[PDB]
């Protein structure tokens, strides 16, 4: 229906969002973001778009976000939801039974392993069993009512770990790491797959991207981006993965590739309106 | 039996080799190795020591070891065999059916995933299929007659996944990674389980040891060591781990302490001569 | 017109810039380097030798090169200009449109694959894009206003990859990779096609010449050279190539062959005063 595109860095952070349509490759110029923000996370409950955590990187200086706010496409306008707990930057989220957990981030210097889940109906945060290892640019997936931390930075090393949270139990387990070390990579689920593409292993940006088959437990390398990004935002699609923007180790991409697992190619269908990195997306659920 | 103590690092290199007898206490000043060297592995197979691999840190420079040196006890005496492929510093070794695998390690700046394997009766080393990952102050740990190459340093990360090689299929395949980070851990098997004593994580010098079951797949915290360590000599006597010297952030420790695991305890049962971190351990067959 | 050759390595690095005339088959003694270096590139601008990067391999201590100086060949003496912002040893450089293209090289353990420019009326260094790969013993050719980065090694496997910059856009495509792997190789253009000349495959030196048409996008083998070289110094003087020094897997040459495009030959013209490898070369202009 439409992938969101909410946030940003080029320059400073960004206050832009805008909405692509698969059908026909039309950008909408939507509402603004109240506070610009890169380092954010997108996710879709009901049928309004939640912009969690973030930073706002300014001239003026630098402010770690803990705000939650909910965009209305009825009325194209962004209102203010409850805060969470502790400012997230560089956060992953996913989301079970209608409720967004906010996985990881940073703030400032201190990097979080703790998670807390925000409940729609009621306004509310509240903390659960925090992860095993601190994740900062984590990437996170939903698969059979379980959250995957995958990846990320720990404040010294980049990781290729990660680990699957068991909500009905709450507890956190490590699970067979990634072939890759990862930070600021493009996570999701496809088909009974978690997929893991592009990041940062410690000097070069990625390419690269491999799926986690969870019954045999076991990462495997598929076809690799044309553009190697990181802090990249992604989305999937009617059974295709869509990559949009990053950074090479270098320029802003506004480029956005997208992926057919029948084929194993990845095809850059089209280009945001500017460069950015660190955007959070999501698609409009069904 | 005994507990033999090959080279180190204090100040410089060391060529001390020295034997612990755990039964009265005694420690046998034997003849030293004829180049110094840090950061090498031992082993015994026939009755006989080896060291392998290594660095040679002197005020007139630094050299990177790929020396395979044979200690007799009876003769009191080193002597050189085939050297491996490639030089190897920080590395991990474990043996199969008499045959010593040489994992990982570093020549000067290259990080190696490569590894090898000596046959004793030939004189001959072979390369094997490669690692998964790039390690150094690796690991390695023998079960079920599969190698397991376990933490380490690709070279900007320190690494809590481990990985396991199959002799017969000649193939790598990553298993659970640990619960911590570890770089320089003491890697063992006791009891039909993985031991990772200590290490160190990209900030602090570890206490902590986690052990992996293999049934299970999954890796649990016994009680930690008194004294943080890393770069530690490790080895299994009667049903007991001995970890042996080490690096604490700052002193170079002399302490040898012994695990029970009935009892689930550590305790300091003796001292090395002089401090040192960085040492090739193994103990007497049988 | 003279064909320079600057610094270079002989049991340490070298100072010397020696010029030989192609005319009379004369040697010309000039000004030394303020500085011994090797692994350096040479260039012409505006009548002026530059020599960019290196290293100074002595007995005392090793010491990598960020120095950019500069050769007035009416005074005969050298004048330091601006420094790049990184040292890179086994450089490559090319020259468009006046400006000095610093490719990739080396900072002791540092693979560089960023890109930096010199402008000689502002003295300045500006970084441009990064290449696509990490290359040390890079070999750079213009042709069309197009950068060319060919082989080199990337910190673990040496290079038969190639890729070209685009100024104006300012990106980096991978072209067609070259039949053989070269690490150190002599790089230059003849009659509109890239080419390649020696270099270190891994395992040997090599004598084998390959050339890059740029429509049909292929390498193509010409008739190699009389001796096996690496790090050799290359330059184009009246349609024909030159080839200076270099190391053969022992012996430092001081041969100087020539290769004629029309009859495909190679020949031995001159020898230089002494043997070396590693030398910045290039051609006064005209
Ligand atoms: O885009 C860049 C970038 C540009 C230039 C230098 C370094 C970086 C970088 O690390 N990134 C990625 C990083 C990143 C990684 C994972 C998840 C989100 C993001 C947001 C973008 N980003 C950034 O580093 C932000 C953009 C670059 C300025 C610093 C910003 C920041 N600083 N502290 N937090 N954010
Ligand atoms: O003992 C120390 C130490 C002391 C003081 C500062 C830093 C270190 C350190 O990293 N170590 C551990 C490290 C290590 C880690 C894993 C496996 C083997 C070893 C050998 C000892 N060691 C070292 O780093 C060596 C001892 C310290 C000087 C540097 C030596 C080295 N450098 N490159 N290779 N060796
Ligand atoms: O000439 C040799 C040589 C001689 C003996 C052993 C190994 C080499 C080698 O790699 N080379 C080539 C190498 C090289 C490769 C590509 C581009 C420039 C150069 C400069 C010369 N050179 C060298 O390796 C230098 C000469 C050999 C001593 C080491 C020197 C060095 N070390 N780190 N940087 N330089």
């Amino acid at each position: 229906r439409l992938i969101y595109t909410a946030g940003g860095y080029f320059r400073q952070s960004l206050s832009y969002l805008e909405a692509y349509n698969p059908s026909d490759g039309t950008w909408l110029d939507l509402a603004d973001l109240q506070v610009p923000r890169s380092g954010l996370a997108g996710c879709v409950v009901g049928g309004l778009l939640y912009a969690v955590g973030g930073r706002n990187n300014s001239p003026d200086g630098n402010t770690d976000s803990s705000a939650l706010d909910c965009y209305n496409p009825m009325t194209n306008q962004w209102s203010p939801c409850a805060p969470m707990s502790v400012p997230r930057n560089r956060i992953g989220v996913g989301v079970i039974d209608g409720h967004i957990y906010a996985v990881g981030g940073s703030h400032g210097c201190i990097h979080h392993n703790s998670v807390e889940r925000y409940e729609p109906e009621r306004d509310e945060w509240h903390l659960v069993a925090p992860m095993l290892t601190r994740r900062i640019g984590v990437g996170v997936a939903v698969l059979n009512r379980l959250l995957y931390a995958v990846g990320g930075f720990d404040g010294t090393n980049r990781l290729n770990s990660a680990e699957c949270y068991y909500p009905e139990r709450n507890e956190w387990r490590m699970i067979t790491a990634m072939n890759t070390i990862r930070s600021g990579a493009g996570v999701c689920v496809l088909h009974n797959c978690i997929y893991a593409a592009g990041g940062y292993d410690g000097q070069d940006q990625l390419n690269s991207v491999e799926r986690y088959d969870v019954e045999t437990e076991t990462w495997t390398f598929v076809a690799p981006m044309k553009h190697r990004r990181s802090a990249l935002g992604i989305t999937v699609h009617q059974g295709r993965i869509y990559v949009l923007g990053g950074y090479d180790g270098h320029t802003f991409l506004d480029s956005v590739e997208c992926y057919d697992p029948d084929t194993d190619t990845w095809s850059e269908v089209t280009r945001m309106t500017s460069g950015r990195s660190g955007v959070g997306v999501a698609v409009t659920l069904e």
